[PDB]
C-alpha cells in the first residue's frame, strides 16, 4: 500500500513530511489528533498546543504528506474548518559559494559534522552546471543551528582552495502551491485591482505609457544589477589570481 | 496500481513526465525503445534519432518518470549504458512584476488566451506572500512562444493598475538531482580541489586572511545588490504614486 507512495531512495519521516494543523477545536487530545492521520500510514513526531489549537505530525513519505493534505484542508472538525498545510523547514540551511567541484556527497560529508543530514543538494542550471549554491537539511534544528553558527563565526572550507562557504537559514520559496485564489483576502484594494481583466494595452493610452516606464525601471534594475555582479567576478578573480601566486610558493616551502 | 503514483490532482502526460535517453544504441527502433519502458505504463509522446542515439518520451505521472529514471539511468542496453535524464522545460516561462493580487488562478486565466496550459503558479515566499514571480507552462512550445512574443514586445496587464507582466523562457534550477559525485569530471582541478578535506581554517594561517577577504566580497556585492533593489522600489514607489494621482482625476473624467 503506503509504501509504493515513497519516491526512489526517500528516506521516511523527514522535514519535508511534516504538515502544520490549524483550527483545531478546543477539546482535541493528541489521540484524536493522531485518528485524523490514521488513514495516511504509521504517525511520526507528533506536537499539538490545544490552547492555540494547533498541532504538527510527521507523517512516512512525501507523497502520503500531500494526499493527507489535500484530502483534510478545508474540512470540517466539530464545527471549524481544519487548516492544513506543509511546516516551515527550520531545519534547512542555504549554503553559497561553492566551488564547482563541490558535489551533493561532498557537502553532505562536510555538513555531517555538525548532525545527521536528511538531503544535502548542490543547485545546478539547466546546464547541469553548478550555481555554488546548495541546500542542506538537517534532521534536527539544533544541528542546523550549530553548523549555521560555525560556518558564519569561522572559515568553513570544503576545497583545496580557500573559498568559504556562506551559510544562512533556507528562505524556501513555494512554487507548488503557490498563492491560490481562495487565499487572496478579498479586501477593497482587491476589488480595485480586478476591476479591468487581463488585457493589452494600446500605445498612445493612459495604461501604455506607465507601463513602459515601469518596464524601463525593471530594465534599468537589471543592468545595475549586472553590474555589481560582473564587478562581483572580477575581484574574485584577482583574489584567485593572487591566492594562486601565493600557493605555488607557499608548496615550494617558501610561504 | 500505476495510478496511485499521481500526485492529488495531477494531469497526465505533462512537460514534467518528459524524459530525455542517450547513448541508444544504432540499431534502435521506436518500437524497441518503447519496450524499454513499456513497464511505466502507456507511453506518451515519443520521438527518437537514430543517427544521433537519442529520443524522448512522456510518461503518464511524474511519479511514474522518476521511477524509470532511477530504473534506467546507467544500465547496459547492447555494449552502451543509456543516459536517462528529465528533459529540458522548453515550454515553460517565468513571470514578474506581477502584482500582489494575482492569484494562481487569475494567472492561469490570462496565459491561457495564447494556449492551453499545464501549469500556472505564483510563487509564494515562507510567509505565504506572493513574490512578485510565477511560472506558466504551455503544453506546446508554439503556444509558451507566442506569449513570450506577445508580452515583449506590447503591453500585457493582469489588474487594473497598468503594470506590465515581464515574460522569459524558464530558466529552471535543479534542487533535486543536484550535481551527484560520478557526474563531475576528475580532470586535473578536480585532484587539486580534494586534495585538502572539509575544515575549518584558524585565524592568522593562509587559508584564512583570503578565505576573510572572499567574505568580505560576497558582502560588498550584497550590500550594492540591495541597493540597487531599494532604489528600484523607491522608483517604482514614486511612479505608482503619480499614477493614483492621475487615475483619480481620469475616473472624475477629467483626463
Amino acid at each position: 500500500n503506503l509504501s509504493l507512495l515513497r519516491r526512489p531512495g526517500e528516506k521516511t519521516y523527514t522535514q519535508r513530511c511534516r504538515l502544520f494543523v490549524g483550527n483545531l477545536p478546543a477539546d482535541i487530545t493528541e489521540d484524536e489528533f493522531k485518528r485524523l492521520f490514521a488513514k495516511y500510514g504509521e504517525p511520526g513526531e507528533v506536537f499539538i498546543n490545544k490552547g492555540k489549537g494547533f498541532g504538527f505530525i510527521k507523517l512516512e513519505s512525501r507523497a502520503l504528506a500531500e494526499i493527507a493534505k489535500a484530502e483534510l484542508d478545508d474540512t470540517p472538525m466539530r464545527g471549524r474548518q481544519l487548516r492544513v498545510r506543509f511546516a516551515t523547514h527550520a531545519a534547512a540551511l542555504s549554503v553559497r559559494n561553492l566551488s564547482p567541484y563541490v558535489s551533493n556527497e561532498l557537502l553532505e560529508e562536510a555538513f555531517s559534522q555538525f548532525g545527521p543530514i536528511e538531503r544535502a543538494v548542490v543547485i545546478v542550471d539547466d546546464r547541469g552546471r553548478s550555481t555554488g549554491k546548495g541546500i542542506v537539511e538537517f534532521a534536527s534544528k539544533p544541528a542546523a543551528r550549530k553548523a549555521f553558527e560555525r560556518c558564519s563565526e569561522g572559515v568553513f572550507l570544503l576545497t583545496t582552495t580557500p573559498r568559504p562557504v556562506i551559510v544562512e537559514p533556507l528562505e524556501q520559496l513555494d512554487d507548488e502551491e503557490g498563492l491560490p485564489e481562495k487565499l487572496v483576502i478579498k479586501n477593497q484594494q482587491f476589488h480595485k485591482e480586478r476591476e479591468q481583466p487581463p488585457r493589452f494595452a494600446q500605445p498612445g493610452s493612459f495604461e501604455y505609457e506607465y507601463a513602459m516606464r515601469w518596464k524601463a525601471l525593471i530594465e534599468m534594475e537589471k543592468q545595475q544589477r549586472e553590474q555589481v555582479e560582473k564587478n562581483m567576478k572580477d575581484a574574485k578573480d584577482k583574489l584567485e589570481s593572487e591566492m594562486e601566486d601565493a600557493y605555488h610558493e607557499h608548496q615550494a616551502n617558501l610561504l
